[PDB]
């Protein structure tokens, strides 16, 4: 046995699978065995359940898709391996933005390797559906509702949305970023500031979320994010509020920007970039050949060729800084420009819904408040903000 790579991840949709296939291929070309542990469940909760079993099993995966502050917990447990030598040889501190490199370190040592930078705060449009409905691509919340009114009148699903908590909170966080702005967003989700969490603007975010719910399919419970994307691709819906992993579904269907889809910053979030960094935390392994395979995985993750093909298929930006951005599609080039702009000011903000801003316990509290609210058409925004602050406090 040359050594086996076992990555625990949740890349299972048609688009996500095309991306992870590029990793499988490179590992095989490098002469190692690929043994997949893909665990289906958008946003990763199902994967995390499997991980919690496997991690203290004595047979951990080579790596697992573990993001944000949660990397600190796995590092604190002593389960991850330090990557000093591979990081030095492959110049990771030079290749990675400082903001990103810090997330990957436990007590100053790399313990995880990033593969991308997803943008969460996108809105996906089907321009052909917009043309049929006489609708205008929205740049403001008011325009978003105007477009939704027209799509509805035209007999389309205005907003294709799946009723799962992480999806609900993806929409909610877009609203918070839009209404509060990036500094307010940071105060609420990173600093967990009580006055922000319970303020009039957060209250208005909940009122806006409730209205948005009136423009979704009432029987959307359980609908996977790729199902929602398909409604837009197939011309049944006008819009989807989702990160740029949605682009992977458009690309996998052979669709092109302008003609088939557009993406625009979520209305009112122009200038802000809510980032989601997929990273592979590397577990301490026992088997010598599997350690060699793991070291190969760590090398591959930031190789220029892999950074290109993975991210072309995945819908995200590459995380490596020296890349020829002209090799990506127009939407990814827009993402790059928007990242650069955001990074100059205070616009670059970690996604709460995608595990970058908070611990998982705090995220879970927020998810519960937001679905409970959106599940109840009669719910009150003033109560929601009190529950939001209270539940966050109890989760810590
Ligand atoms: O499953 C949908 C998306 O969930 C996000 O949390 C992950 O970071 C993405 O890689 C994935 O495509």
């Amino acid at each position: 046995n040359p050594g086996t790579v076992d990555v625990l991840h949740w890349w299972t949709s048609g688009g996500e699978a095309k991306a992870v296939e590029t990793l499988k291929q490179q590992i095989q070309k490098d002469g190692f065995i690929w043994k997949d542990n893909a665990v289906a469940g958008g946003g990763g909760a199902a994967a995390m359940t499997v991980l919690k079993t496997r991690a203290i099993s004595g047979n951990p995966p080579s790596a697992a898709q573990i993001k944000g502050p949660d990397i600190q917990e796995w590092g604190a447990l002593g389960l991850l391996t330090e990557l000093d030598d591979v990081a030095a040889a492959n110049k990771w501190d030079d290749l990675l933005p400082r903001q990103v490199a810090d997330i990957m370190k436990y007590d100053g040592h790399y313990v995880a390797v990033p593969v991308n930078i997803h943008r969460v705060n996108w809105l996906w449009i089907n321009p052909q559906v917009f043309d049929k409905a006489g609708a205008k691509v929205p740049t403001t919340l008011d325009e978003l509702f105007a477009a939704a009114d027209k799509l509805k009148a035209a007999g389309f699903i205005p907003l294709a949305h799946g009723g799962q908590p992480w999806q609900d909170s993806t929409v909610f966080e877009d609203l918070v970023l839009s209404i509060l702005g990036p500094k307010g967003y940071h105060a609420a989700f990173v600093d967990l500031d009580e006055k922000t969490l319970t303020g009039p603007q957060m209250t208005e975010a909940f009122a806006t979320l409730k209205r948005l719910g009136t423009y979704m399919d009432p029987n959307r419970a359980g609908r996977d994010w790729n199902i929602a994307a398909a409604e837009v691709i197939n011309g049944k819906a006008g819009m989807q509020i989702m990160g740029d992993w949605a682009k992977s579904e458009w690309s996998a269907a052979g669709k092109v920007a302008g003609k088939d889809y557009q993406c625009v910053a979520f209305p009112g979030t122009q200038g802000s970039f809510a980032y989601n960094i997929d990273s592979l935390a590397m577990f301490k392994l026992k088997d010598a050949n599997d350690i060699k395979a793991q070291n190969d995985l760590a090398k591959v993750a930031l190789e220029p060729e892999f950074q290109t093909v993975f991210n072309q298929n995945k819908g995200s930006l590459p995380v490596r800084q020296d890349m020829d951005m002209s090799k990506f599609d127009a939407c990814t080039q827009k993402s790059a420009a928007d990242f650069k702009e955001a990074a100059k000011g205070d616009g670059l903000q970690p996604s709460m819904a995608h595990n970058m801003a908070t611990t998982l316990a705090v995220q879970g509290a927020i998810f519960d408040v937001v679905t409970n609210f959106l599940n109840d058409p009669q719910a009150e925004p003033a109560t929601a903000v009190k529950q939001l602050n209270a539940a966050i406090k109890a989760a810590r």
